[PDB]
């Protein structure tokens, strides 16, 4: 099964590493980038808000455990956003690429 | 950990940078979202009585709680200047434990 | 019930001109277009990046199949990135609207 994971870089340098290491380590497939959003939470009893890049990783659930592993080592912040969403269809060939890329 | 709640994804658009600010403070402030990130620049398609509409609006993605997004989605509808909102509820089937119980903790 | 579609496009004519079929012909509700995007991934053994819009349709589980279909035909790469996640739940006059606009 595949899954979609959600993950944000606080810019455009630190999603491209990412990006890279997990790609190069074949812990996903493929990874869009979407810079220019913005991330807004509490801290401490006060409205945060800040520039983030949003990440769309496209996996399997083989790996989802690693990637999320490797993302969260690599990301400058401690807890970063990390989250699967499942895949319940999709277009064949792709599916099959996304499959084979890991081998 | 045994204590947080299933988490979600509530997908919503917003006609605007003022209103989508607005929106997730709102729901910020009332505990029913923990998270929400505003993506702006998008464009929205869609027929309305045969014409296709083409509008700009922002790409909002929220971060809660099973136990809390029908609350999230009420509360989201009421403060949303349209009466048709985009506003959708997609499965968290797994995430950094970390940030879940931050997720959770928020909302507490 | 409802999924969403997450497809990207390789421009924006090509994103506006695929909406709009799929729109024409009732296999969705509505897009939403997200430009300033890239895509990373892997082709004979080096990392690549292209720009992409990313979209996100809204459509039912019954028309699901028709809609991968469509945007599969219109699609001008072999390999089109379309995945379909699911919607639990929305807001009932949406997904009620979503619903009556389909064929």
């Amino acid at each position: 099964a595949s899954v979609v994971v959600l993950a944000t870089a606080p810019d455009e340098a630190t999603a491209q590493d990412l990006a890279a290491k997990v790609l190069a380590e074949k812990l996903a497939a493929a990874a869009t980038l979407i810079p220019g959003a913005t991330s807004l939470y509490y801290w401490e009893g006060k409205l945060e808000q800040e520039y983030v890049v949003q990440m769309i990783l496209k996996t399997t659930v083989s790996h989802q455990q690693a990637l999320l592993e490797a993302l969260k080592s690599h990301h400058p912040y401690q807890t970063p956003e990390l989250l699967v969403l499942p895949v319940t269809h999709g277009d064949t060939d792709y599916l099959s690429w996304l499959n084979a890329s890991l081998r």
